[PDB]
């Protein structure tokens, strides 16, 4: 039995390097091989190291395992930090009664740059409105950071009912998306001139309106 | 280096036995040791098996097992659920040449009743295509567990590029909702016959189709 202790987190800036310690409580760190796993919001972990020093094909040559017999820690080093590498980070060894984990590191890079969200409004599907729905998509895309107020609009004036927005998920690009949607029904959508998603970032507005079809 | 297959998730109620499978590709399931890994939301990974069937210290022998040669499965069998064991678990074995992860299974703790998404898909909005962007938006509500799998066809042939799934949140009616967007250009839309966007939850897929049309 042997544990592997990480910091909880670490912090830096693009472009400086960071490196992320996993000391393990028992027994030498030189007796069994390292790994280092990157996980990200949402998605399965990939392997950074293994063997302690060796990337898989794919990864970033910025990564770089250790060792330190003295300290009986193994690191995973970072340098020329982007935003991408924004994740959590996981060290791995044996103990030929288990396969061990790290607590894991959240690595947060800082002062990554603001990004305005790309709007995209979807007027209701046919298939939808043969449904008797008439739901209103509002993409918000490739944004950060990752919070927007979002409000609607019939005609002029504002919604009260039927607003759902999802929680701002980072995509692949390191930017926030997320979708607002309307639920009206068939009558409603039909009976007004247009509806409008009006969304707010960084104190900036972008509005788009849709309206129903001449089809 | 051969591929283990495992379900996107599963589900019961506290105090029921659920079975995870986890299928290799191609040589024998006993070749090569299965390793099974917990992961809880927001928490590091833990082993629960190695070895196909060995429980570390402090594993609950609630958790089982198993290898089916007729089959070439691996099976992580949990008795007694308790709200704890909600995770995602993974099998994982080698051929030497290198470490097989399976996709990872989603287990859930029922904390409410199933409830099957509402799937909309939305073709391109007028004003996005003057900007040169065909984006498709498939609008996937209500839907509870909070775990989906989407898929995209262009025609009938998968497309991987160019996907963004957010990740689920619960809405104002404790329920989830998550959008998948497909960034095409206009080239690309008006070139197929079709998309589809396939949403698969608790084993349940459905698909929905837009094709280019005019007015
Ligand atoms: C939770 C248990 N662990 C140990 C930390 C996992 C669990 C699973 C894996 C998988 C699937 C791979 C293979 C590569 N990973 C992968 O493709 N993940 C999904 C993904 C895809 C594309 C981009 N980013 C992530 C992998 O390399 O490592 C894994 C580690």
């Amino acid at each position: 039995n042997f544990m592997l202790n990480q910091p909880h987190s670490v912090s830096e800036s693009p472009g400086k390097t960071v490196t992320i310690s996993c000391t393990r409580s028992s027994g030498n760190i030189d007796s069994n091989y390292v790994q280092w796993y990157q996980q990200r919001p949402g998605s399965a972990p990939i392997t950074v190291i293994y063997e302690d020093n060796q990337r898989p094909s794919g990864v970033p040559d910025r990564f770089a395992g250790s060792i330190d017999r003295s300290s009986n820690s193994a690191s995973l080093t970072i340098s020329g930090l982007k935003t991408e590498d924004e994740a959590d980070y996981y060290c791995q060894s044996y103990d030929a009664r288990n396969v061990v984990f790290g607590g894991g590191t959240r690595l947060t890079v800082l002062g990554q740059p603001k990004a305005a969200p790309s709007v995209t409004l979807f007027p209701p599907s046919s298939e939808e409105l043969q449904a008797n729905k008439a739901t209103l998509v509002c993409l918000i895309s490739d944004f950060y950071p990752g919070a927007v107020t979002v409000a609607w609009k019939a005609d002029s004036s504002p919604v009260k009912a039927g607003v759902e927005t999802t929680t701002p998920s980072k995509q692949s690009n390191n930017k926030y998306a997320a979708s607002s949607y309307l639920s009206l029904t068939p009558e409603q959508w039909k009976s007004h001139k247009s509806y409008s998603c009006q969304v707010t970032h960084e104190g900036s507005t972008v509005e788009k309106t849709v309206a129903p079809t001449e089809c």
